[PDB]
């Protein structure tokens, strides 16, 4: 029993991280097989990221320019390619320690493990959920850029996150290992900004349901409403919509604690409204909404 | 930017978890050198376990009694040994992924990284504290005895936990990897419960040094404290007392920030008597405890915002 945010185990994913460097600048690569991802404003100087063209930036480099360390071992760079903002560097020597692995682009509301890196060496762990906005809360400092995240399905690790920039507020943004950027950002410094942000309701939902499945059960009542009234207040929180396929996905935990989702939006709604009343869920004094369904019942169940 | 509740990478202790088996009970064990540590009751029943009598019970097995798996392999029990409420099986096989590594005994308030495991094969990650009531708020369901807690400043890994139990509140007892238990629990199903549990004030310090450092001012005020008026004060919310100690051992802290250890103590009690209007701290609506002064320096800028 209990209930914890945790991450995936790290160490099939530790064995792929090096350091990348292009002439003043050091960040983290990606190291599967005999090719290193990055990402590609590693070529970029200072006066470079206020408005690169990064054709003819890449253009202008060669092989040579990139230096590629894993552990003490130098590995020698011997080609070069750019795919969307991400940087392929293809080198000598394959990684012994490649994981069987996918590419994949996660969508909003969903979770994933950060490896947070700084000059090629892995420093912590912690999980992320992609925003509605597209951004994530992570905690990184310079140098970290190119840290990964990813799952972990059986043996297979499921790369999905690239981290690329800090925005004003404080949370993080990045691309797929493809290059292709969630949210509508780009890697040069410009004004950006994260949207607003929206509340991730199916996954609230899914942490009421651990909740009660923790002994928690004090949020519940004897109601139940609509899907249409409950978007109406939804809509006023700046939570999301929630959908019948989230409905259909929450099924299992209505099943396990007899607690519809609807009655269980009852309970989201006066919370909402009259607020949790002095008390704690699960530890915490605010809803949370980076547990997905499936995060809760692999704990719950 | 940011501030997050971050565990130690775990493959170098994912390299060292095995799945053992006695009877018909298996759990995990931690595989280090030619030695696997696991918890002593392995051994037993589950009738066994309201008055085991742990040396009668190992005197009956056999090295062959105890099935070690690592992945597919199958490790052979050469030996077997108690040591407190760790049960050390020899093995045929040195691990070759044996890390550099040591054993700790922490102190309440401490923290470290769970590597939660099923059957020998690693789940998650996670950070927990060690309470004031010598107990842990885990993650953990039936078969994840064994799993370990570690840190892994610097080069080694520093093992302090092991998990055994779970108490009737739902939290979570084990030993250091001696076999010592944290508190006063025993590898017994008796009647034993946690004490009463408290919130750990340096840890609660360090925390709002971080919010400082990560820009946020907006809890601080005008006044200051005498250690003594605060831990008065603060023991009336049940805060564990602050030392002398933990006030130097802030100082870095403070002195990257600026702000004065008994002036950060005059804000934590003001919080503690308002509440926070409806703001957030670093992402939560009350006060954390399970970061300590190591955590937020191994975490945050060493620049303050
Ligand atoms: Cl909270
Ligand atoms: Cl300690």
């Amino acid at each position: 029993s209990g209930f914890r945010k945790m991450a995936f185990p790290s160490g099939k994913v530790e064995g792929c991280m090096v350091q990348v460097t292009c002439g003043t600048t050091t960040l983290n690569g990606l190291w599967l097989d005999d090719v290193v991802y990055c990402p590609r404003h590693v070529i970029c100087t200072s006066e470079d990221m206020l408005n690169p063209n990064y054709e003819d930036l890449l253009i202008r480099k060669s092989n040579h320019n990139f230096l590629v360390q894993a552990g003490n071992v130098q590995l020698r760079v011997i080609g070069h390619s750019m795919q969307n903002c991400v940087l392929k560097l293809k080198v000598d020597t394959a990684n012994p320690k490649t994981p069987k692995y996918k590419f994949v682009r996660i969508q909003p509301g969903q979770t994933f493990s950060v490896l947070a890196c700084y000059n090629g060496s892995p420093s912590g762990v912690y999980q992320c959920a992609m925003r509605p906005n597209f951004t994530i809360k992570g905690s990184f400092l310079n140098g970290s850029c190119g840290s990964v995240g990813f799952n972990i399905d059986y043996d297979c690790v499921s790369f999905c996150y690239m981290h690329h920039m800090e925005l004003p507020t404080g949370v993080h943004a990045g691309t797929d290992l493809e290059g292709n950027f969630y949210g509508p950002f780009v890697d040069r410094q410009t004004a950006q900004a994260a949207g607003t942000d929206t509340t991730i309701t199916v996954n609230v939902l899914a942490w009421l349901y651990a909740a009660v499945i923790n002994g928690d059960r004090w949020f519940l009542n004897r109601f139940t409403t609509t899907l249409n009234d409950f978007n109406l207040v939804a809509m006023k929180y700046n939570y999301e919509p929630l959908t019948q396929d989230h409905v259909d996905i929450l099924g299992p935990l209505s099943a396990q604690t007899g607690i519809a989702v609807l009655d269980m939006c009852a309970s989201l709604k006066e919370l909402l409204q009259n607020g949790m009343n002095g008390r704690t869920i699960l530890g915490s004094a605010l809803l949370e909404d980076e547990f997905t369904p499936f995060d809760v019942v692999r704990q719950c169940s």
